[PDB]
């Protein structure tokens, strides 16, 4: 198969006599294919930065092993050369400390696999706007990828209402350094949706939240380049293209 870097892929597999699905010694969780009962699903993601050229998964069954080969494609992401080498930058310890802590808090949350569906049918776009800045917009020195846009930015003046893309449980609901006023929702199966740079947070941590229910107001917090919404999806342990994901997810889980 072929998968563009920074995208997710729903794998279909026979349920009967299935034992495990592996990427070398790392396990990959599985879940019910909701319409077809003889099948199960797993989410596989390739990182945008530094993906392997090829990947080989193994679906072990009681009676046989089934291999899956996935070729890593490059896609057609927008990309600009960097003038100045990125290098190490030297923030104050006070900030270093905050970042490093908020990172730990994030990694703990994103490696807390919920093995049931908390969602309710398809995802909807968090607001009825348009994309100002695409996912995957990269900045490169020597065609090595230094950074990229980990989400997608919608047009939103400060105070534009934002709605949960799908049902779930709120895991983050506070101001953070890079993300500004962040909200992150666990939808189950390692699928998290992200809403950043809010001007206002209207939810707590631990709160069960309905699809289309209000989670906050768009803003510009922690954002250099003005008011907007930054929407993100983490799935199969990686930041991925949110619209591409939504479209694949919905194709399967449509109400
Ligand atoms: N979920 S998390 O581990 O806290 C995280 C993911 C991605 C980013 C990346 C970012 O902040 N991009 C900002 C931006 O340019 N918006 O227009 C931060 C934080
Ligand atoms: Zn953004």
């Amino acid at each position: 198969m072929e998968l563009i870097k920074g995208q997710a892929l729903f794998l279909e597999l026979d349920k009967k006599d299935f034992l495990s699905l592996k990427n070398n010694d790392k396990n990959i969780p599985t879940f019910a294919h909701p319409k077809n009962q003889e099948k199960i699903l797993a989410i596989f993601s390739l990182p945008y930065k530094n993906p392997p050229q090829n990947t080989k998964l193994i679906a072990f069954y009681k009676d046989k092993k089934e291999e899956i080969f996935i070729k890593t494609l490059e896609g057609n992401y927008k990309s600009e050369k960097l003038q100045v080498e990125n290098k190490k930058i030297f923030p104050p310890k006070t900030i270093q400390e905050r970042i490093a802590k908020e990172l730990k808090e994030a990694n703990a949350i994103y490696s807390s696999y919920t093995p049931k569906a908390l969602f309710n049918g398809a995802f909807n776009i968090p607001l009825n706007s348009f994309i100002t800045s695409d996912f995957g917009k990269a900045r490169t020195f020597n065609e090595k990828v230094a950074s990229y846009h980990s989400g997608t930015d919608f047009r939103a003046a400060t105070g534009t209402p934002i709605y949960a893309a799908n049902s779930g449980v709120v895991k983050i609901a506070k101001d953070r350094y890079f993300a500004g006023n962040s909200v992150v929702i666990d939808h189950g199966f390692g699928i998290y949706s992200q809403y950043y740079h809010l001007s206002k947070i209207d939810v707590k941590v631990g709160q069960k939240i309905k699809k289309g229910e209000l989670i906050g107001l768009s803003g510009a917090s922690g954002r250099v380049s003005g008011p907007a919404l930054h929407f993100g999806i983490l799935a199969g342990g990686k930041q991925v293209d949110p619209l591409d994901f939504v479209s694949k997810f919905n194709a399967i889980f449509q109400l």
